[PDB]
């Protein structure tokens, strides 16, 4: 399944003779990647200024 | 009646020649020092930066 991601980069320079752009393209299966939490994502809320803020 | 304090300070190069250490030792009778308490130790917590701190 080819998937059209926008956020991966490109490079310059890389190319023959330095002008070309080289994208890469990233074929993944079962655990390709590994992300660890010790705190998931969490919303807080503070009072600042004499409660203004 | 002679206690040993281990906090007694001792002063570098006081002696003689300038090489010696001098210390000092204390002897006290009723009245000697004088204490005043407008309040005594307290314990506070405080949350700091969003609660990170």
């Amino acid at each position: 399944i080819v998937k059209e991601t926008d956020n991966i980069p490109i490079y310059e320079n890389l190319g023959a003779g330095g002008t070309a752009e080289v994208t890469p393209v990233y074929l993944c299966g079962a655990q390709a990647l590994a992300v660890a939490y010790a705190k998931r994502w969490k919303t807080v809320t503070e009072e600042f200024d004499y409660g203004d803020k």
